[PDB]
């Protein structure tokens, strides 16, 4: 099954190697405490690793496309809502470049 190939993506995205740069989307976006008090009005669909990996866990992939399709949102939201030479926009650039490698091996 490929859905033991994402939670393999998982494993690598949360890894020690990664962490410097993964580290800002393994949970939500705490709006609240980073007074980003505008981020529901540009960002329609939140999403990040920690809920990526409840929903493969609660099987709401059908298959890795649909898995896929959520990590790319993540990022997705990241480039849409930050100005594009933001140090966290370069940090999901490096976490999209472990991701997009290993999603290709399938
Ligand atoms: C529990 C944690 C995940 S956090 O939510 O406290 C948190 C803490 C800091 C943090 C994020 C989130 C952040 C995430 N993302 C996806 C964005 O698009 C952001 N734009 C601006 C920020 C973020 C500010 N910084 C990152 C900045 C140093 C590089």
């Amino acid at each position: 099954e490929q859905l033991k190939c994402c939670s393999g993506i998982l494993k690598e995205m949360f890894a020690k190697k990664h962490a410097a740069y993964a580290w800002p989307f393994y949970k939500p976006v705490d709006v609240e405490a980073l007074g980003l008090h505008d981020y529901c009005d540009i960002i329609k669909h939140p999403m990040d690793m920690s809920t990526i990996k409840s929903k493969l866990e609660a099987r709401e992939y059908r298959d890795a496309q649909e898995f896929g399709a959520d990590v790319r949102l993540m990022f997705s939201n990241c480039y849409k809502y930050n100005p594009p030479d933001h140090e966290v926009v370069a940090m999901a650039r490096k976490l999209q470049d472990v991701f997009e490698m290993r999603f290709a091996k399938m």
